[PDB]
């Protein structure tokens, strides 16, 4: 089976700075090399490579698109936006065949978006329209990139019509295509009907343009996300500075909850992230300490 490669870029919004400061390259890349593990995962059934070859962080300073008021606006302001980056033929380095959005602007709480994300389907190879959105809170949202891109390659949600008959009755929502914000099973990131979609998609020839391998790719962290952050820095990455780690409440991993302000805990309800030391001789996998 012929093995792909998507040339990625990656553009990091104004806020998405202030937030991360120095740390942001950093993070960023720890997200991707999470996507790109799932990507590189049996289930989706085809040797499919996430690769980053640009990388880009604006201001302030830094014209960029015009993120905000919508999602809907903010990835037709993208895509109309990354194109004055790219160039003619996938012959030149700077030729990239995705573009993702990382914002720390609250878009879905103003505006409809579906996971905390947007992207079109089935564009991997179409300059014009290659391109996604996602609304950053935390490590997790390397779910959310994977699941954007997922419909870039032509995949719909686990709870569609096309989906039901191939998952079977017995199916369940862990996974990178169902319509929630997921707790995907490590064991089985895609399901048969995100896998059968991509097959066909690439099969039929609309991944024509990821054939090509490019000459320098920026290093991706080989190490689990948990093992770079920890559990408070995690906390940190979701809600802020101040936020601290409330390890108290079962199950370990399933839910990270964070500190506030009496006092309080909060949750967003994703994951601790893999790797996450939850025990003497344990670490977190896909929600569980194993
Ligand atoms: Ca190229
Ligand atoms: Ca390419
Ligand atoms: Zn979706």
């Amino acid at each position: 089976s012929l093995s792909r490669f998507v040339e990625t870029l990656v553009v990091a919004d104004d806020k998405m700075a202030a937030f991360h400061g120095a740390g942001l390259k950093r993070y960023l890349l720890t997200v991707m090399a999470a996507a790109a593990k799932a990507f590189k995962h049996p289930s989706i059934r085809n040797p499919v490579s996430l690769v980053v070859t640009r990388l880009v962080i604006l201001g302030s300073g830094e014209e960029g698109p015009q993120v905000g008021p919508s999602a809907a606006q903010t990835l037709r302001s993208f895509c109309a936006w990354q194109r004055g980056l790219n160039t003619p033929e996938d012959s030149d380095p700077d030729h990239f065949d995705t573009a993702i959005l990382f914002t720390r602007q609250d878009l879905c709480g103003v505006s409809t978006c579906d996971t905390l994300g947007m992207a079109d389907v089935g564009t991997v190879c179409d300059p014009a329209r290659s391109c996604a959105i996602v609304e950053d809170d935390g490590l997790q949202s390397a779910f959310t990139a994977a699941h954007q891109l997922g419909h870039v390659f032509n995949m719909l949600h686990d709870n569609s019509k096309p989906c039901i008959s191939l998952n079977g009755p017995l199916s369940t929502s862990r996974h990178v295509m169902a319509p929630v914000m997921a707790h995907v099973d490590p064991e089985e990131p895609w399901s048969p009907c995100s896998a059968r979609f991509i097959t066909d998609f690439l099969d039929n020839g609309y991944g024509h343009c990821l054939l090509d391998k490019p000459e320098a790719p920026l290093h991706l962290p080989v190490t689990f996300p948990g093992k770079d952050y920890d559990a408070d820095r995690q906390c940190q990455l979701t809600f802020g500075p101040d936020s601290r780690h409330c390890p108290q409440l079962p199950p370990p991993c399933a839910a990270l909850w964070c500190s506030g302000h009496h006092a309080m805990c909060q949750t967003k309800h994703s994951p601790w992230a893999d790797g996450t030391p939850c025990g003497p001789a344990q670490a977190c996998m896909g929600g569980r300490c194993l």
